[PDB]
């Protein structure tokens, strides 16, 4: 028997059983206790939402799109099998999300250890491995009708891309089309993409322009250039558009916010003076960081957004300096705005570096002579980076098998803010931001 | 100033600079980590909006409200100080929520300290003082016009009652003013107005009522002298359209089979956590689940946190109430027996709840059980539930769950259930 779900974006979801028994495990019910948009509730308080319903409604996006290619063309040979696996695929994308979902793996990791090379990609095909062999999941899928040595390599695919010429192992050349539902590394238009676009819509109060429905309803695979790419109707050229107009809007007023960004800052900083004094009990009870627990998938298993209350609620002199980084937030003394700049027409700004910013930027020496001087652990650089528009492939009437003033478009901007809170030591803050901008070959700051 | 919020349900809403003051505390952010409908995240997934959006929106649609009659009606003689006093009061109405709400002073509380008299309103009036004397709130309350002698009585007292006209704070000419976060008539408020269209919009649940054209239409007319609010005669098809939204979100969330049964699941973890828990108050007090109600620098710190601290826990003192929590991950959860109703006869107090699973397990079924039951074993849950004054142009439900899976114990249980209700003269389960 299948569960309904009744999800305030998608309606009722019907999940097959393979689909509850992968969920109703700890690994993925720790989704539950890590938000949507980490630090923008503070922000916008109707994004109280997590990964949790965000996973389930991608499973539910990727299987309404893969069941619709199946119906409309039986020459693909798209097997029962193929859609459950792409069900799995969307269901546990995001299984790898760290506290406040992308102010972990994009600030907190790169500042903690900034040698290693991670993502939660990366860590959503290790939870992945570490749920089904945790929870025997293998029978489950067996049972099912999925071979699991080819099917577990051709969901962790879909997920993270080619693990190690045709560079997928999980399905052939001529299924290729599977490869572009959960996360579409080619032009970035994916079922993930639309749920969180209507979710975030839904629960931070702007609008969504966009039928996604639409989308799903008249997908047509088609072939393009001696490949199977997905390829959309002619007559939703103005829903693509609208998409594209919603994920813009998206981005510069709830994505891009800067109070929000700065509260992501802060939230990181805590970590970082919280991270010496953690314990994660992990395998076999060895003790874990925070920026540790990513190598042991057990530790993970356990660090969601509790840490911040873990340190909130901590009485330990030895978590006072995070701590009260912390209360900052609820007393709103946040971290203040000095100014932002963009590497126009420069290398930009690698994860590696991440750490050495705040440093580059007090040794920053203005040629105006300061009465205040600042130091680099003041300083706290925010790199927001994003991340297509002639590659999406359209289909008309007469030929659906065959392929046939836009928006304003924006990339790497860095903000720089200041722990330092009177008038004196902002004006100098702001010498050394816009003396920086300069040797740093950046775009000078607007005043 | 005057900071603007983007709220999905009421849009765009500006915060007075001493609600901000209020809301930037401690005691107030304690309310982000409070979830709206408790254990019912679990059954519907887009249920995870918390207390404290809620109460932003009521002390909006409490601020709106208390303008809008000022406006159409200036011989109220309505002040300023009255409107922010009023949007104070929706704005804190729920401090005092515990960790997942009604579960807390609901049935926890009951279960842990039958003795003890406790609601979540009386701990919002606790937990109000406790914000203002930690954070110098009565200075600022004095720059805005208040006079915190009387106007923090009159927002505790539209919050909890009257602790021959019984209220302090504000006098009988002004009777209207204590409808409008609390209502103890109708049962309708701005408290009401917000949760049904906010969790009709978490929920997937289509929201019929349209409270803003109430609030326009919204008068005080007066009734068996008295002051009160009154609703046009032709808007009674949009509390019509409310009283099912009521009933939806009751019959659909409020009392859904199996988020009541977590409900009581994380219950059962808390009871068998509360030895061992420690929550500092005040002067590093230690304090437990069941007694950081008696301090609020603890009760401030009791949160939805307290779940993900005993599931975290490595602690074998902690096992027990740890492995509880990891049946509702598994959802291998407490087993329904069936409903039954009181006979319009006496309700079941708070204080009974803890006697009432051992008087199940006590009672003799006229048929052979071929297993044997304890009062451990059983769960019962104990879930409680034309006056509209208008104007024209001038009772108890007791569920039984078992905590044992076998299909050959769930038969013995009823056989257990169905004689409990007989002996006590209840209803007699649908078979
Ligand atoms: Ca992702
Ligand atoms: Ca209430
Ligand atoms: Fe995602
Ligand atoms: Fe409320």
């Amino acid at each position: 028997t299948m569960k309904v779900i009744n999800d305030p974006i998608h309606g009722h979801i019907e999940l097959h059983p393979l689909l509850v028994r992968i969920i109703d495990t700890p690994q993925f019910q720790r989704l539950r206790y890590i938000k949507q948009l980490g630090g923008g509730y503070y922000v916008f308080p109707g994004a109280s939402h997590n990964r949790f319903e965000h996973s389930l409604g991608v499973g539910y996006l990727a299987g309404c799109l893969v069941h619709a290619l199946g119906e409309k063309q039986p020459e693909l040979q798209i097997s029962e099998r193929d859609v459950l696996c792409v069900q799995i695929a969307g269901l546990c994308h995001d299984l790898g999300h760290g506290p406040f979902s992308h102010m972990f793996d994009g600030r907190f990791i790169p500042l903690a250890r900034p040698e290693v090379k991670w993502t939660h990609e990366q860590g959503s095909v290790m939870m992945f491995e570490h749920l089904i062999n945790s929870n025997g999941i293998k029978p489950v899928m067996e049972q099912y009708g999925l071979i699991p040595e080819e099917d577990i390599c051709f969901i962790k695919e879909q997920i993270v891309g080619p693990l190690e010429l045709w560079p997928y192992k999980g399905r052939p050349e001529n299924k290729s089309f599977l490869y572009e539902i959960v996360s579409n590394k080619r032009n970035g238009i994916d079922v993930d993409k639309w749920d969180y676009f209507a979710r975030d819509c839904h629960h931070l109060g702007i609008q969504n322009n966009f039928d996604y429905k639409r989308f799903i309803k008249f997908a047509r695979v088609c072939e393009v250039d001696n490949e199977l790419r997905i390829c959309a109707r002619d007559k939703e050229v103005g829903n693509l558009y609208d998409m594209f107009h919603t994920r813009n809007s998206l981005h510069r007023r709830a994505y891009q916010h800067k109070v929000g960004n700065i509260i992501d800052t802060m939230i990181t900083d805590a970590f970082l003076k919280a991270d010496d004094y953690i314990e994660i009990t992990g395998a076999g009870g060895k003790k874990y960081r925070i920026s540790t627990a990513i190598d042991d998938m057990e530790a993970y298993t356990k660090l969601t957004d509790n840490i911040f209350l873990e340190i909130l609620y901590s009485t330990d002199p030895k978590l006072k300096d995070a701590r009260e980084i912390l209360k900052q937030i609820e007393y709103r003394n946040l971290f203040k705005y000095v100014g932002e700049t963009q590497p126009t027409g420069q290398i930009k700004i690698k994860r590696e570096d991440y750490e050495s910013l705040p440093k580059e930027v007090a040794s920053a020496k203005p040629k105006v002579l300061l009465d205040v001087k600042l130091k680099a652990e003041d300083f706290i650089v925010d790199v927001i980076n994003m991340d297509p528009i002639d590659h999406v492939s359209f289909y008309c009437k007469t030929a659906p098998n065959r392929a046939i003033l836009p928006e304003k478009f924006a990339e790497q901007l860095i903000r720089v803010y200041c722990k330092k809170v009177d008038r004196k030591s902002l004006y100098a803050a702001r010498q050394y931001f816009v003396q920086w901008c300069a040797d740093r070959n950046f775009t000078k700051p607007q005043d």
